[PDB]
């Protein structure tokens, strides 16, 4: 069963040493066009890119780029689209490729302020009389409510493209308190989150990718995307204990780079599917459960 080798691992603290062989085993690919000159100013962080077989292109003539990874799940069934958190001059590229893909929900993992230096730009409205224009993908954002928790938020705004002045809908998910190389605060709290976006169907297969982000969107938001993919997995072949999680992650590091960031976020993750699974297979008040020892409220 998935607990006991959870458990011979830990035992033999091995978590870091799993984790370097991923790192290790991992797939790498080229990354010319976000290594061009002209797009220096479009990347938050040197090391950390979109590979260009999987990058997902803006619908513009100008400059297609933006550095955000389409990872797509084969035999889960499932894609999302990891990207950096927006910086001062692509929170217009950011919402072009929203609507562009067709989105129905984003899901932020970072804040826009960690311990001092600015993790990430305010591309979203905080107030409702004060909507947002993008000028140079001609966009506009407002904020038609939002249901505050003590450790996420989620927002209901919406999205205008004001070329076709055709509107959509977008939920935002906010995770507050997810530190950046750190974990969720229990299995409870994460998973109490990653049902939140499944019930809401902004998960969808009619709808475009999920849009998935933290600071670099690599860490976080690939903590959340593996979760997510390996309960998906264990609910389809119906033989959980098959699931390989490292090979999972392998599988999506094929897509973006880096995905999890360090040994704990690893554990972590198998922790959350490992709690996850209970769900998946029966159970159905331990969402209830995680709900409680959540202490959203
Ligand atoms: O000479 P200097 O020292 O200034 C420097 F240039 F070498 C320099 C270059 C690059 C970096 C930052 C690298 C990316 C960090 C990043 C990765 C993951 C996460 C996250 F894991 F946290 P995530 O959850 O948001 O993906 C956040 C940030 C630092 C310093």
């Amino acid at each position: 069963e998935m607990e006991k080798e959870f458990e011979q691992i830990d035992k033999s603290g091995s978590w870091a040493a799993i984790y370097q062989d991923i790192r290790h085993e991992a797939s790498d690919f080229p990354c010319r066009v976000a290594k061009l000159p002209k797009n220096k100013n479009r990347n938050r962080y040197r090391d950390v890119s979109p590979f260009d077989h999987s990058r997902i292109k803006l619908h513009q003539e100008d400059n297609d780029y933006i550095n955000a990874s389409l990872i797509k799940m084969e035999e889960a069934q499932r894609s999302y689209i990891l990207t950096q958190g927006p910086l001062p001059n692509t929170c217009g590229h950011f919402w072009e490729m929203v609507w562009e893909q067709k989105s129905r929900g984003v899901v932020m993992l970072n804040r826009v302020m960690e311990k001092g230096s600015l993790k990430c730009a305010q591309y979203w409205p905080q107030k409702e009389e004060k909507e947002m224009i993008f000028e140079d993908t001609n966009l506009k954002l407002t904020l038609i409510s939002e249901d505050i928790k003590s450790y996420y938020t989620v927002r209901q705004l919406e999205l205008e493209n004001l070329t076709t002045q055709e509107t959509r809908e977008i939920l935002h998910f906010h995770y507050t308190t997810w530190p950046d190389f750190g974990v969720p605060e229990s299995p409870a709290s994460f998973l109490n989150f990653l049902f939140k976006v499944r019930e809401s169907g902004s998960l969808s297969p009619e709808h475009g990718p999920v849009v998935v982000h933290c600071s670099a969107g690599i860490g976080r938001s690939g903590t959340f995307c593996l979760a997510d993919t390996c309960l998906l997995l264990m609910d389809k072949r119906k033989d959980p204990s098959s699931v390989d999680i490292k090979k999972v992650l392998l599988e999506m590091r094929k897509f973006r780079m880096g995905l999890i960031q360090t040994a704990d976020q690893l554990r972590f993750s198998y922790l959350a599917v490992i709690e996850g699974a209970k769900f998946i297979m029966g159970d159905s008040s331990v969402q209830d459960q995680w709900k409680e020892l959540s202490h959203e409220d």
